């Protein structure tokens, strides 16, 4: 009886094993576009992914994770609200059963079909496991997906999903360029929050891009053919792996743009 997204183990249950679920800086949140304040002191965001080294893709039973070599400064996030250098370690998505839900953040209560999280850790803490113990340990770049035109830079991900259908399966995933998943604009909202899965640690600087990327219906359909279960277990489609919006409490969402 471990955590997940079902009726019996989903987000309303997590607080029993992870009491920080009801904490002061939980994620995701609703982004109220009329309450977020433009902050002219926010520096521009620096996404430096030209030397990114992807290694592997893994079905972890919750989502699929594309992992990078983070043993040197090869793909880094800097600037915006961040002090110092954050190294890309992995990305993953959250998505829905239907096009009208799937994102974790919402924008004026609007739910997108999916959300991409590009996870980075603060290199002043030396490794990812130390960085998650610090209030400024992580920076997650959140990008919304809407269903429309295909995203060409997503298709290499979609085409490998058949090879990692079940929990615990991995596949070699070299030479993938995460620059193909970005929208044109790097305009963003930022706030202090948490991991959106157990252990729900309050270690994240959230940077959520305003502009969604477009993916095709056929692209998201292939996400929804994944399984939460292991090989040889009863099939449970990997859908609706999103945590809903948490109370904003004593926090301010800042906008990089007027
Ligand atoms: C979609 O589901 C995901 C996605 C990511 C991960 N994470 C890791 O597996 C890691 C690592 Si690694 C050294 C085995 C490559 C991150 C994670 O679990 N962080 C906690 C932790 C604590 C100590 C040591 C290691 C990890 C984590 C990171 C970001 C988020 S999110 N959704 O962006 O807020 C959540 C969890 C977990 C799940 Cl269940
Ligand atoms: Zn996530």
């Amino acid at each position: 009886h471990h955590w997940g997204y079902g009726k019996h183990n989903g987000p309303e249950h997590w607080h029993k094993d992870f009491p920080i679920a009801k904490g002061e800086r939980q994620s995701p949140v609703d982004i109220d576009t009329h309450t977020a304040k433009y902050d002219p002191s926010l520096k521009p965001l620096s996404v430096s992914y030209d030397q990114a080294t992807s290694l592997r893709i893994l079905n972890n039973g919750h989502a699929f994770n594309v992992e990078f070599d983070d043993s040197q400064d090869k793909a880094v996030l800097k600037g915006g609200p961040l002090d110092g250098t954050y190294r890309l370690i992995q990305f993953h998505f959250h998505w829905g059963s239907l096009d009208g839900q799937g994102s974790e953040h919402t924008v004026d209560k609007k739910k997108y079909a999916a959300e991409l999280h590009l996870v980075h850790w603060n290199t002043k803490y030396g490794d990812f496991g130390k960085a998650v113990q610090q209030p400024d340990g992580l920076a997650v770049l959140g990008i919304f997906l809407k269903v429309g035109s295909a995203k060409p830079g997503l298709q290499k991900v979609v085409d490998v999903l058949d090879s990692i259908k079940t929990k615990g399966k991995s596949a070699d995933f070299t030479n993938f360029d995460p620059r193909g998943l970005l929208p044109e604009s790097l305009d963003y909202w930022t706030y202090p929050g948490s991991l959106t899965t157990p252990p729900l640690l309050e270690c994240v600087t959230w940077i959520v891009l305003k502009e969604p990327i477009s993916v095709s219906s056929e692209q998201v359909l292939k996400f929804r053919k994944l399984n939460f279960n292991g090989e040889g277990e009863p099939e449970e489609l990997m859908v609706d792996n999103w945590r809903p919006a948490q109370p904003l409490k004593n926090r301010q969402i800042k906008a990089s743009f007027k």
